[PDB]
């Protein structure tokens, strides 16, 4: 599934990231749009073999399993592909225990490149929440 912009604000909304961990809602959308584009489908593969999944793009290298990143950990305790359904909430639970683990959303190397100081609030402007 590609999300619209308002339509994935409401639903990350729905799920409790609003003011996440002190993130207002704009830095998740704009996080979500530089690393998938909005797409719960995405994938990419990282040159330790270890590859990112689904709408924030989360790693098989600590964070879910997906059978083939060896040596790796699962700290989310699910396989990778539960990370591109269409349905974000294992992708929102496994994110806010990413975003909780002491290094903030600096983990998205997209939004801390692209996102971290810009104005974010840009990224709701507009949608009904
Ligand atoms: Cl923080
Ligand atoms: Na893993």
């Amino acid at each position: 599934k590609v999300f619209g912009r308002c339509e994935l604000a409401a639903a990350m909304k729905r799920h409790g990231l609003d003011n996440y961990r002190g993130y207002s809602l704009g830095n998740w959308v704009c996080a979500a749009k530089f690393e998938s584009n909005f797409n719960t489908q995405a994938t990419n593969r990282n040159t330790d073999g270890s590859t990112d999944y689904g709408i924030l793009q989360i790693n098989s290298r600590w964070w879910c399993n997906d059978g083939r990143t060896p040596g790796s950990r699962n700290l989310c305790n699910i396989p990778c592909s539960a990370l591109l359904s269409s349905d974000i909430t294992a992708s929102v639970n496994c994110a806010k225990k990413i975003v909780s683990d002491g290094n903030g959303m600096n983990a998205w190397v997209a939004w801390r490149n692209r996102c971290k100081g810009t104005d974010v609030q840009a990224w709701i402007r507009g949608c009904r929440l």
